[PDB]
């Protein structure tokens, strides 16, 4: 969808797991994610859907993948004023 949302309305003001983790696929890899999470999942038989049950059995793990997301939102085009 090239139609950008113009809206003052938040489309992302909450965001779960599911949608977050996939985001962070989209725009860094799993490489990074292998990489700042120091464990073999992301590295190992790279699916969505398998890494989403990891992050809810090893529950820090998903911490951690929640900080990567702050790490894109630090550097991502932040919303200003109303």
């Amino acid at each position: 969808m090239a139609l950008i949302m113009t809206q003052q309305n938040n489309p992302l003001h909450g965001i779960t797991l599911q949608k977050l983790l996939t985001e962070l696929v989209e725009h860094y890899g799993w490489e990074e994610l292998s990489y700042m999470v120091n464990i073999n999942c992301f590295k190992k038989d790279p699916s969505i859907k398998s890494s989403l049950k990891f992050l809810r059995k090893t529950d820090w793990a998903r911490e951690r993948v929640e900080n990567i997301y702050l790490k894109l939102q630090r550097h991502k085009e932040r919303n200003q004023l109303e």
